[PDB]
């Protein structure tokens, strides 16, 4: 019943998924195809961008009856409303804040990277950079099990992506962050994470688009 | 008591300015002067940039007290917390947080036109978009006063800042949407807004860091 629209890649999908498994909710997904190279086709998209009755036509969307959201954050926030997965006292607010956006900016960081056709000459600029990025993350999770506490909130679910494609985009790099490598032990071995990246659905890759010089496949 | 930091641009402060000064905000300002080209010197930043208390360093930053907080979405959500200035029913802070996004994605689009070398060669296409966004808040605003409704909430003055700034952009941007052009009057209009912009705190120039190709001055 519930509609999750999105490119047939991981990107900004991805804690999204990854959350309405964990809340046990009922959807399906309309998944887009990007074609190749020179066009990267995105008719499939366009034909019904504009006829979906979203007020700001955009990829990912949740269709929840009447309620049409775009942008990944609001749609998030929505799920996370619904099951009360949120942060409760002041502080743990804006912490939670703080982090949406502190991590939407890393992954746009990551992003930028690999979409540039310069991305070997500026990879080493990015690997250099990361050290001092996982450890601001890592002092701020400290010795607590999720980014705001005792309880999981939507912000693990963002900050898990973030941080394992991070994982993926240089396998070291979480080495000398003990802890950061326990969160995503932790949020993976969570009971319904875990049986659902068993299954077919989970889409780990590509990481971006066919676009993309990195993750594109 | 309250110290908003930043740099002596409007950028991202603009909004939480017009929010302090709406809530009847006591606060302080600390102004970063960056230097001119070619090097554009940053030091007054980067002098104290990780001797603040800030977890995540950035500009713009807030200091209440025991409260430290970085990411300009952040600093508002807070402030509009503090003052019952947020959204309520679940439509209404579905809207919210889609609005929060789809204006910083709007922001952010300026932006990269502005900083970019290629600004002259870039802006046409950016004036031939620029219909259809400002026509999508339009018909998403309609006949309302405010963004979310009857009460004005965080997200309007998010909405002044960027369309203001299209407006300075484009002059005859707004023109074909009655409702947007009213919706300035009507923020410029309200009684705190008024007599700030009066004031010599207002800092509507320049839009931009000295780095932009636009707005630096
Ligand atoms: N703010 C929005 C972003 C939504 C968005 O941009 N959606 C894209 C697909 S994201 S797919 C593309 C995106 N690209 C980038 O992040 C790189 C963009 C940069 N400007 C560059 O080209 O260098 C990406 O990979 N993101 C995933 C990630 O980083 O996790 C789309 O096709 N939208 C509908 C439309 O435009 O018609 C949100 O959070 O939902
Ligand atoms: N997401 C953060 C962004 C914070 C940020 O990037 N702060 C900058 C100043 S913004 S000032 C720079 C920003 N530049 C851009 O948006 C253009 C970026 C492009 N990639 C380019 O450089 O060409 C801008 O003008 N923004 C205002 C606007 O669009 O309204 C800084 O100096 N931070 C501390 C540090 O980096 O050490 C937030 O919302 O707070």
């Amino acid at each position: 019943p519930m509609t999750l629209g999105y490119w047939n890649i991981r990107g900004l999908a991805h804690s999204i998924r990854l959350l309405l498994e964990y809340t046990d909710s009922s959807y399906e997904e309309k998944k887009y195809t990007m074609g190749d190279a020179p066009d990267y086709d995105r008719s499939q998209w366009l034909n019904e961008k504009f006829k979906l009755g979203l007020d700001f036509p955009n990829l990912p969307y949740l269709i929840d009856g009447t309620h049409k959201i775009t942008q990944s954050n609001a749609i998030l926030r929505y799920i996370a409303r619904k099951h009360n997965l949120c942060g409760e006292s002041e502080k743990e607010q804006i912490r939670e804040d703080i982090l949406e956006n502190q991590f939407m900016d890393s992954r746009m960081q990551l992003a930028k990277l690999c979409y540039d056709p310069d991305f070997e000459k500026l990879k080493p600029e990015y690997l250099q950079a990361l050290p001092e990025m996982l450890k601001l993350y890592s002092q701020f999770l400290g010795k607590q099990p999720w980014f705001l506490g005792d309880k999981i909130t939507f912000v693990d679910f963002i900050a898990y992506d973030v941080l394992e494609r991070n994982q993926v985009f240089e396998p070291s790099c979480l080495d000398a962050f003990p802890n950061l490598k326990d969160f995503i032990s932790r949020f993976e071995g969570l009971e319904k994470i875990s049986a659902y990246m068993k299954s077919s659905r989970f889409l780990p890759r590509p990481v971006f688009t066919k676009m993309a010089v990195w993750g594109n496949k």
